[PDB]
Protein backbone atom coordinates (compact mmCIF):
# COMPACT_ATOMS: atom_id res chain seq x y z
CA UNK A 1 0.00 0.00 0.00
CA UNK A 2 2.77 2.15 1.37
CA UNK A 3 6.30 0.71 2.23
CA UNK A 4 5.28 1.09 5.94
CA UNK A 5 1.72 -0.23 5.72
CA UNK A 6 1.02 -2.68 7.52
CA UNK A 7 -2.11 -4.62 6.43
CA UNK A 8 -4.93 -4.72 9.61
CA UNK A 9 -5.42 -8.18 8.51
CA UNK A 10 -2.31 -9.83 9.48
CA UNK A 11 -2.75 -8.07 13.27
CA UNK A 12 -4.16 -9.85 16.04
CA UNK A 13 -5.40 -7.99 19.50
CA UNK A 14 -4.85 -10.50 22.44
CA UNK A 15 -4.25 -7.77 25.18
CA UNK A 16 -4.99 -4.44 26.90
CA UNK A 17 -1.78 -2.82 27.79
CA UNK A 18 -3.56 0.59 28.97
CA UNK A 19 -4.14 4.12 27.52
CA UNK A 20 -0.90 5.51 26.60
CA UNK A 21 -0.21 9.76 25.52
CA UNK A 22 -2.40 9.61 22.14
CA UNK A 23 -3.73 6.73 21.87
CA UNK A 24 -4.81 3.20 23.67
CA UNK A 25 -2.65 0.20 23.39
CA UNK A 26 -2.93 -3.63 23.06
CA UNK A 27 -0.63 -6.26 22.72
CA UNK A 28 -0.86 -8.71 19.79
CA UNK A 29 1.16 -10.85 17.28
CA UNK A 30 1.75 -9.13 13.73
CA UNK A 31 1.78 -11.91 11.01
CA UNK A 32 1.13 -14.65 14.36
CA UNK A 33 4.95 -14.54 14.37
CA UNK A 34 6.23 -11.70 15.77
CA UNK A 35 4.94 -9.87 19.12
CA UNK A 36 3.87 -6.14 19.03
CA UNK A 37 2.22 -3.50 20.30
CA UNK A 38 -0.38 -1.16 18.71
CA UNK A 39 -1.33 2.05 19.74
CA UNK A 40 -4.11 3.38 18.38
CA UNK A 41 -4.05 7.00 17.56
CA UNK A 42 -7.49 8.45 19.03
CA UNK A 43 -9.57 9.77 15.98
CA UNK A 44 -9.62 13.90 15.43
CA UNK A 45 -6.70 14.22 18.28
CA UNK A 46 -3.99 15.06 15.54
CA UNK A 47 -4.12 16.69 12.04
CA UNK A 48 -4.36 13.42 9.80
CA UNK A 49 -2.72 15.20 6.66
CA UNK A 50 0.32 16.67 8.49
CA UNK A 51 0.62 13.41 10.79
CA UNK A 52 0.71 10.81 8.32
CA UNK A 53 3.42 12.68 6.00
CA UNK A 54 5.39 13.09 9.17
CA UNK A 55 5.00 9.79 9.95
CA UNK A 56 6.81 8.72 6.97
CA UNK A 57 10.35 10.51 8.21
CA UNK A 58 9.79 9.39 11.71
CA UNK A 59 9.35 5.03 10.26
CA UNK A 60 12.55 5.75 8.44
CA UNK A 61 14.28 6.48 11.54
CA UNK A 62 16.33 3.57 12.54
CA UNK A 63 18.51 2.93 15.80
CA UNK A 64 18.90 0.63 18.61
CA UNK A 65 17.91 2.75 21.18
CA UNK A 66 14.75 3.93 19.24
CA UNK A 67 12.07 2.04 20.10
CA UNK A 68 11.55 0.03 16.64
CA UNK A 69 8.78 0.62 14.28
CA UNK A 70 7.03 -1.93 12.51
CA UNK A 71 4.83 -0.43 10.34
CA UNK A 72 1.46 1.55 10.32
CA UNK A 73 -2.17 1.63 9.65
CA UNK A 74 -3.24 4.47 7.99
CA UNK A 75 -5.91 3.12 5.54
CA UNK A 76 -8.73 3.17 8.22
CA UNK A 77 -9.74 4.77 11.58
CA UNK A 78 -8.09 5.11 14.24
CA UNK A 79 -4.68 5.26 12.72
CA UNK A 80 -2.59 2.19 14.22
CA UNK A 81 1.23 2.76 14.87
CA UNK A 82 2.77 -0.67 15.56
CA UNK A 83 5.90 -1.02 17.35
CA UNK A 84 8.09 -3.54 18.84
CA UNK A 85 6.47 -4.80 22.17
CA UNK A 86 8.66 -3.62 25.41
CA UNK A 87 7.89 -5.76 28.07
CA UNK A 88 9.26 -3.93 31.08
CA UNK A 89 6.75 -1.06 30.09
CA UNK A 90 7.74 2.98 30.73
CA UNK A 91 10.72 3.83 32.38
CA UNK A 92 8.85 5.97 35.11
CA UNK A 93 6.63 2.80 36.64
CA UNK A 94 10.54 0.68 35.69
CA UNK A 95 12.07 3.29 38.20
CA UNK A 96 9.12 3.79 40.84
CA UNK A 97 8.84 0.64 41.19
CA UNK A 98 10.08 -0.66 45.26
CA UNK A 99 11.25 -4.40 44.36
CA UNK A 100 13.54 -2.94 42.26
CA UNK A 101 16.73 -1.54 44.28
CA UNK A 102 18.92 0.26 41.52
CA UNK A 103 22.35 0.42 41.85
CA UNK A 104 24.11 3.90 40.25
CA UNK A 105 25.83 2.00 37.50
CA UNK A 106 22.56 0.89 36.15
CA UNK A 107 20.71 4.17 36.44
CA UNK A 108 24.13 5.34 34.35
CA UNK A 109 23.47 2.87 32.12
CA UNK A 110 19.73 4.38 31.58
CA UNK A 111 21.56 7.82 30.75
CA UNK A 112 23.93 6.64 28.11
CA UNK A 113 21.59 4.69 26.57
CA UNK A 114 18.71 7.63 26.00
CA UNK A 115 21.81 9.65 25.03
CA UNK A 116 22.56 7.42 22.25
CA UNK A 117 18.85 7.41 20.84
CA UNK A 118 18.48 11.59 21.25
CA UNK A 119 22.09 11.85 19.53
CA UNK A 120 21.03 10.09 16.91
CA UNK A 121 18.01 12.07 16.42
CA UNK A 122 20.04 15.27 16.98
CA UNK A 123 21.97 13.67 13.89
CA UNK A 124 18.67 13.50 12.08
CA UNK A 125 17.24 17.16 13.21
CA UNK A 126 14.36 15.41 14.69
CA UNK A 127 13.48 16.81 17.77
CA UNK A 128 11.32 14.73 20.33
CA UNK A 129 9.47 17.53 21.55
CA UNK A 130 8.39 15.58 24.98
CA UNK A 131 11.65 13.75 26.49
CA UNK A 132 10.45 12.39 29.57
CA UNK A 133 10.59 9.15 31.82
CA UNK A 134 6.82 8.51 31.20
CA UNK A 135 7.61 8.38 27.49
CA UNK A 136 10.69 5.78 27.56
CA UNK A 137 10.34 2.54 27.34
CA UNK A 138 12.22 -0.41 28.69
CA UNK A 139 12.28 -3.83 27.19
CA UNK A 140 13.06 -7.64 28.87
CA UNK A 141 16.58 -7.28 28.49
CA UNK A 142 16.47 -3.74 30.89
CA UNK A 143 17.68 -1.45 28.15
CA UNK A 144 15.63 1.65 27.87
CA UNK A 145 14.59 3.20 24.46
CA UNK A 146 12.93 6.50 23.48
CA UNK A 147 9.37 6.42 22.33
CA UNK A 148 6.34 8.78 21.61
CA UNK A 149 9.22 10.95 19.61
CA UNK A 150 7.46 13.98 17.63
CA UNK A 151 4.43 12.92 18.20
CA UNK A 152 3.22 15.86 19.96
CA UNK A 153 4.16 17.97 16.81
CA UNK A 154 0.29 17.37 15.09
CA UNK A 155 -2.13 17.61 18.83
CA UNK A 156 -5.28 19.73 18.11
CA UNK A 157 -6.17 19.98 21.17
CA UNK A 158 -4.11 23.45 22.21
CA UNK A 159 -3.95 22.57 25.96
CA UNK A 160 -1.10 19.64 24.86
CA UNK A 161 0.60 22.47 22.45
CA UNK A 162 0.59 25.67 23.94
CA UNK A 163 3.64 26.34 26.35
CA UNK A 164 0.71 28.08 28.52
CA UNK A 165 -1.70 24.90 28.45
CA UNK A 166 -3.00 22.15 31.08
CA UNK A 167 -1.63 19.38 29.55
CA UNK A 168 1.94 20.53 28.70
CA UNK A 169 5.39 19.66 29.92
CA UNK A 170 6.19 22.45 31.81
CA UNK A 171 8.27 19.96 34.55
CA UNK A 172 10.53 19.44 31.62
CA UNK A 173 10.74 22.58 29.33
CA UNK A 174 12.98 25.22 29.52
CA UNK A 175 12.47 29.37 29.78
CA UNK A 176 12.42 30.00 26.24
CA UNK A 177 9.46 27.45 25.43
CA UNK A 178 7.70 28.56 28.74
CA UNK A 179 7.98 32.39 28.00
CA UNK A 180 8.16 32.02 23.91
CA UNK A 181 7.22 28.64 22.14
CA UNK A 182 10.68 27.92 20.95
CA UNK A 183 11.67 24.40 20.74
CA UNK A 184 14.99 23.49 19.13
CA UNK A 185 17.59 20.81 19.78
CA UNK A 186 18.55 22.46 22.69
CA UNK A 187 15.02 22.20 24.36
CA UNK A 188 15.42 18.74 24.16
CA UNK A 189 19.14 18.62 25.64
CA UNK A 190 17.08 20.66 28.81
CA UNK A 191 14.62 17.80 29.02
CA UNK A 192 17.39 15.21 29.08
CA UNK A 193 18.69 16.87 31.63
CA UNK A 194 15.35 16.46 33.88
CA UNK A 195 15.28 12.99 32.61
CA UNK A 196 18.56 12.50 34.37
CA UNK A 197 17.19 14.04 37.05
CA UNK A 198 13.89 11.54 36.96
CA UNK A 199 16.40 8.89 36.72
CA UNK A 200 18.54 9.65 39.60
CA UNK A 201 15.61 10.43 41.92
CA UNK A 202 14.08 7.05 41.17
CA UNK A 203 11.07 8.36 39.22
CA UNK A 204 10.02 11.39 41.47
CA UNK A 205 7.72 14.12 39.51
CA UNK A 206 10.36 16.90 39.10
CA UNK A 207 9.67 20.40 41.40
CA UNK A 208 6.91 18.24 43.11
CA UNK A 209 6.09 20.89 45.66
CA UNK A 210 4.90 23.44 43.07
CA UNK A 211 2.09 23.14 40.57
CA UNK A 212 2.55 23.66 36.86
CA UNK A 213 1.13 27.03 36.78
CA UNK A 214 4.34 27.57 40.05
CA UNK A 215 7.16 25.98 38.56
CA UNK A 216 6.75 27.63 34.98
CA UNK A 217 7.16 30.89 36.89
CA UNK A 218 10.02 29.71 38.77
CA UNK A 219 11.66 28.01 36.04
CA UNK A 220 11.79 31.45 34.44
CA UNK A 221 13.06 33.29 36.90
CA UNK A 222 15.96 30.63 37.18
CA UNK A 223 15.24 27.66 39.47
CA UNK A 224 17.47 24.58 38.42
CA UNK A 225 16.30 21.30 39.86
CA UNK A 226 18.69 20.07 43.18
CA UNK A 227 21.28 17.41 43.30
CA UNK A 228 19.29 14.00 43.62
CA UNK A 229 21.03 11.86 46.85
CA UNK A 230 21.95 9.19 44.01
CA UNK A 231 23.71 11.45 41.98
CA UNK A 232 27.54 12.22 42.50
CA UNK A 233 28.95 15.44 41.89
CA UNK A 234 30.27 14.70 38.45
CA UNK A 235 26.84 13.18 37.30
CA UNK A 236 25.13 16.08 38.84
CA UNK A 237 27.09 18.57 36.66
CA UNK A 238 26.11 16.45 33.69
CA UNK A 239 22.61 16.64 34.14
CA UNK A 240 23.10 20.56 35.31
CA UNK A 241 24.70 21.74 31.83
CA UNK A 242 21.67 20.62 30.25
CA UNK A 243 19.73 23.60 32.12
CA UNK A 244 22.34 26.96 31.10
CA UNK A 245 19.61 29.92 30.63
CA UNK A 246 21.12 30.58 27.62
CA UNK A 247 20.32 27.83 24.82
CA UNK A 248 23.23 27.99 22.42
CA UNK A 249 25.68 27.56 25.77
CA UNK A 250 24.20 23.97 26.49
CA UNK A 251 26.20 21.16 25.44
CA UNK A 252 25.08 18.58 22.14
CA UNK A 253 23.85 15.28 22.54
CA UNK A 254 27.44 13.98 21.37
CA UNK A 255 29.23 15.81 23.92
CA UNK A 256 26.89 14.64 26.56
CA UNK A 257 27.38 10.82 25.81
CA UNK A 258 30.90 11.53 25.82
CA UNK A 259 30.48 12.87 29.73
CA UNK A 260 28.81 9.99 30.65
CA UNK A 261 31.16 7.64 29.31
CA UNK A 262 34.05 9.44 31.00
CA UNK A 263 32.28 9.20 34.28
CA UNK A 264 31.29 5.17 33.47
CA UNK A 265 34.86 4.39 33.20
CA UNK A 266 36.18 6.19 36.67
CA UNK A 267 32.87 4.54 38.43
CA UNK A 268 34.52 1.56 37.51
C1 LIG B 1 3.77 4.16 32.07
C2 LIG B 1 2.91 2.91 31.81
C3 LIG B 1 2.98 1.96 32.93
N1 LIG B 1 3.03 1.22 33.81
C4 LIG B 1 3.27 2.21 30.51
O1 LIG B 1 3.99 1.21 30.55
N2 LIG B 1 2.66 2.59 29.38
C5 LIG B 1 1.34 3.22 29.29
C6 LIG B 1 0.43 2.26 28.54
C7 LIG B 1 1.01 1.92 27.17
C8 LIG B 1 2.41 1.35 27.34
N3 LIG B 1 3.10 1.04 26.07
N4 LIG B 1 3.02 1.99 25.04
C9 LIG B 1 3.74 1.51 24.00
C10 LIG B 1 3.87 2.19 22.79
C11 LIG B 1 4.42 3.47 22.81
C12 LIG B 1 4.47 4.24 21.65
C13 LIG B 1 3.97 3.74 20.45
O2 LIG B 1 3.99 4.47 19.28
C14 LIG B 1 5.05 5.24 18.86
C15 LIG B 1 4.78 6.45 18.24
C16 LIG B 1 5.83 7.27 17.80
C17 LIG B 1 7.15 6.87 17.97
C18 LIG B 1 7.43 5.66 18.59
C19 LIG B 1 6.39 4.83 19.03
C20 LIG B 1 3.40 2.46 20.43
C21 LIG B 1 3.34 1.70 21.59
F1 LIG B 1 2.80 0.48 21.53
C22 LIG B 1 4.29 0.27 24.40
C23 LIG B 1 5.11 -0.70 23.80
N5 LIG B 1 5.60 -0.59 22.54
N6 LIG B 1 5.44 -1.81 24.51
C24 LIG B 1 5.00 -2.00 25.77
N7 LIG B 1 4.22 -1.10 26.37
C25 LIG B 1 3.86 0.03 25.71
C26 LIG B 1 3.28 2.38 28.07
C27 LIG B 1 3.12 5.26 32.94
C28 LIG B 1 4.07 6.46 33.00
C29 LIG B 1 2.99 4.77 34.39
N8 LIG B 1 1.83 5.75 32.37
C30 LIG B 1 0.72 6.11 33.29
C31 LIG B 1 -0.63 6.27 32.57
N9 LIG B 1 -0.40 7.07 31.38
C32 LIG B 1 -1.63 7.49 30.71
C33 LIG B 1 -2.49 8.46 31.50
O3 LIG B 1 -2.22 9.50 30.55
C34 LIG B 1 -1.38 8.65 29.76
C35 LIG B 1 0.50 6.43 30.44
C36 LIG B 1 1.87 6.51 31.10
Amino acid sequence: YGSWEIDPKDLTFLKELGTGQFGVVKYGKWRGQYDVAIKMIKEGSMSEDEFIEEAKVMMNLSHEKLVQLYGVCTKQRPIFIITEYMANGCLLNYLREMRHRFQTQQLLEMCKDVCEAMEYLESKQFLHRDLAARNCLVNDQGVVKVSDFGLSRYVLDDEYTSSVGSKFPVRWSPPEVLMYSKFSSKSDIWAFGVLMWEIYSLGKMPYERFTNSETAEHIAQGLRLYRPHLASEKVYTIMYSCWHEKADERPTFKILLSNILDVMDEES
